[PDB]
């Protein structure tokens, strides 16, 4: 009858102790629309609210880094692609499967990011 499932967002930063915040994006292909922001402070861990499915078909989302409002920081710029299968099974009931992976090479991959410190030393030209 009804299935829900939870995509789950991990941000690392390079200094621990670092809260500086950023946004994660996700947004439906099937509708074209955004779906949920959220957003993590320094290295953690988050979910966008549960998304609910009652027929079955293959469901598409892609998931993105808001550019960095800390002019610090680079926005990790990987984009993720989440697929959703909903199935049902051997007793009938609305079962999902939720894959997500990298949008360019297509490897099954938790989504991560990795945002970059800018303050490094300057790519030298040497003499």
């Amino acid at each position: 009858s009804t299935v829900q499932t939870s995509i789950s967002v991990e941000n690392v930063l390079e200094r621990a102790g670092d809260s500086t915040p950023f946004s994660i994006a996700l947004e439906s292909i099937d509708a074209m629309k955004t779906i949920e922001e959220i957003t993590i402070a320094g290295s953690g861990k988050a979910s966008f609210s549960p998304l609910t499915f009652t027929t079955v078909g293959q469901y598409t989302y892609r998931v993105y880094q808001k550019p960095s409002q800390n002019k610090d920081y680079q926005a990790d710029t990987t984009v993720f692609d989440v697929l959703v299968y909903v199935t049902y099974d051997e007793d009938g009931t609305l079962v999902a499967k939720v894959i997500s992976r990298r949008a360019g090479d297509e490897e099954k991959s938790a989504i991560t990011f990795k945002p970059k410190w800018l303050v490094k030393p300057i790519p030298p030209r040497q003499p």
